[PDB]
């Protein structure tokens, strides 16, 4: 009755905009595209954004915003099917946490950046070796050490903590203050807050690029990035490559576009949403691909190689290799300022979702009006349940639990639950009903093509990412650590928290529905229960209840 709706369409555009953009299109795109065929892998990449992309994005919204209910209580369709919905508060969980200790590393370093002269410059603080050959002094670059030496001791164990690094605990706790202090009322606190942490970042890659594209030697570092090699498009490693990354990097089922398509008015048009939204997120990693790409041929100039040796896919890229480029240029504490800022940015407009997706479920699932005049309370209740609950990455051994998290926890439990759910509106509650349920909201009925696209096209391609990621599974290595066998099973373990919370719930559901025969017992708990529909009373006509 008073659960509220956002007001503007540019507010759930703006916020869905800086929820799917974050730091996977900044340090993940350019490698993959340097890598992968250069500028022949925009085939793959725009080919498998049609018949994937938008699709899954669309049938998302359409299906949050039918039923105003978050993550949680949409799944009336199939009651038994609702262990999906478990399935996706508990990866969205895994990445709640991991996600604030990158944000030391942003933190920290914006911080340590406001001086004079850069600490990471030159090779002469006593925390160094024997071996710190770089370019600024009057091979080891002198920022790799700064990195792995000062910042975090790295140990030689994954198992091996020796202490907590309180320079990174005070990140930790000024990040949860701020991102409880941003979501103080919710829709109507983050929703005037994403007019900031949504736009600025542009115009910083603006200003970057700018900076880039004046500077001598960048024309070259360019070139590389979008020459044509047409002989990579005719593998299928490149083809297995552009659909995993659109399906990681929109996001797709970790809850959040169903919770908030769910404040979204009931006539709303969810298709150019759906349109608008995936090709801005797909239009923003190029731009930043050459803006990191032209002050890399820059650096590879200044050393006089070739651009393979300075690429790097990941947090060596944005705290070892881009700060150490950075530099070079005259007024540098300002251009890694303003770095350090965008990134920050970039991973705070994510966080926002992460938190309001498992309040709304608490919220809605209990339901009263108690629950609702103290949500404040229960927010406070999960940031710091999400502060305590970090504190042992922070220590030395904190980077080998951070990529272990990241490549198992929410790694393919993702792809399952996306499957899985495409399955239970598709054939379970049926193709042929959901499509007037569409009808009822757009004014008219899906477009031909995506008929085609949501019942053989898009669940193939799903099979396709789900084969491809079982033929080429490696074991996670560091550098050239190799980790453990107990580490590999305690990565497993978190696989198997996500994807079996499905089969459970499914299980105690059918032995409690009232049945005589098992097929009668699976033909109950399948249909669509006498709650499904408009939340609304006005909006109910026709077909949903008189
Ligand atoms: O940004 C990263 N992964 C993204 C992601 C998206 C969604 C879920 C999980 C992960 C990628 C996955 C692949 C497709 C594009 N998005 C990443 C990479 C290397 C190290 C780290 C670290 F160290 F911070 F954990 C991270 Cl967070
Ligand atoms: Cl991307
Ligand atoms: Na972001
Ligand atoms: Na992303």
């Amino acid at each position: 009755l008073k659960r509220g709706n956002w007001g503007n369409q540019i507010e759930f555009v703006l916020t869905s905009v800086g929820y799917a953009v974050g730091l996977g299109n900044v340090w993940r795109f350019p490698y993959l595209c340097y890598r992968n065929g250069g500028g022949a892998f925009m085939f793959p990449y725009f080919i498998m954004l049609i018949f994937c992309g938008i699709p899954l994005f669309f049938m998302e919204l359409s299906f949050g915003q039918f039923a105003s209910q978050g993550c949680l209580g949409v799944w009336r369709i199939s009651p038994m099917f609702k262990g999906v919905g478990y399935g996706m508060m508990v990866v969205s969980t895994y990445i709640g946490i991991y996600y604030n200790v990158v944000i030391c590393i942003a933190f920290y370093y914006f911080f340590s950046s406001m001086t004079h002269v850069l600490p990471w410059a030159y090779c002469n603080n006593p925390w160094n070796t024997h071996d710190c050959a770089g370019v600024l002094d009057a091979r080891t670059s002198p920022s790799e050490e700064y990195w792995r030496l000062y910042v975090l001791k790295l140990s030689d164990d994954i198992g091996n903590f020796g202490e907590v690094r309180l320079p990174l605990l005070g990140c930790l706790g000024v990040s949860w203050l701020v991102v409880f202090l941003c979501l103080i009322r919710g829709v109507k606190s983050s929703g005037k807050v994403v007019y900031f942490t949504a736009t600025f970042p542009y115009v910083v890659l603006t200003i970057l690029f700018v900076r880039g594209v004046t500077l001598e030697g960048a024309f070259d570092g360019i070139m590389y990035y979008l020459t044509p090699q047409w002989d990579k498009i005719l593998e299928a490693k490149v083809w297995g490559d552009a659909a995993s990354q659109i399906f990681y990097s929109l996001g797709c089922a970790w809850g959040g576009l169903i919770t908030m398509a769910s404040y979204n008015k009931f006539h709303n048009n969810c298709y150019r949403d759906s349109v608008i939204i995936s090709i801005t997120n797909c239009a923003t990693s190029v731009y930043a691909g050459f803006v990191i790409f032209s002050i890399l041929g820059f650096m590879a100039n200044h050393l006089g190689v070739d651009v393979s040796r300075v690429a790097d896919h990941g947090p060596g890229l944005a705290f070892v290799a881009y700060p150490e480029a950075l530099t070079l240029l005259p007024i540098s504490p300002l251009w890694s300022l303003l770095f350090f800022f965008m990134l920050i940015l970039l991973g705070l407009g994510t966080q926002f979702c992460l938190l309001e997706t498992l309040v709304t479920a608490i919220v809605d699932e209990v339901g009263n009006e108690w629950i609702l005049q103290k949500k404040t309370y229960v927010t406070l209740g999960v940031a710091v349940a999400g502060f305590l609950l970090g504190i042992p990455l922070t220590s030395q051994a904190g980077i080998y639990w951070l990529l272990l998290m990241d490549n198992y926890a929410a790694s393919f439990s993702l792809v399952v639950i996306s499957c899985i759910m495409c399955v239970a509106i598709m054939y379970i509650y049926g193709h042929r009903n959901y499509f007037q349920d569409i009808q009822m909201m757009l004014g008219f009925p899906p477009p031909l093509f995506f008929q085609i696209c949501w019942r053989f096209v898009s669940p193939a391609i799903i099979f396709f990412i789900l084969v491809f990621t079982v033929i080429q599974y490696q074991p996670i290595t560091y550098n050239h650590y190799q980790y453990p066998g107990w580490a590999v099973a305690i990565g497993f373990l978190m696989a198997l928290s996500s994807v079996l919370c499905i089969p459970l719930y499914a299980m105690f559901r059918l032995c409690r529905t009232d049945g005589d025969t098992l097929l009668q017992r699976l033909k109950n708990a399948t249909k669509p229960s006498r709650d499904w529909g408009p939340a609304l009373l006005e909006h109910r006509t026709g077909r949903y209840a008189p």
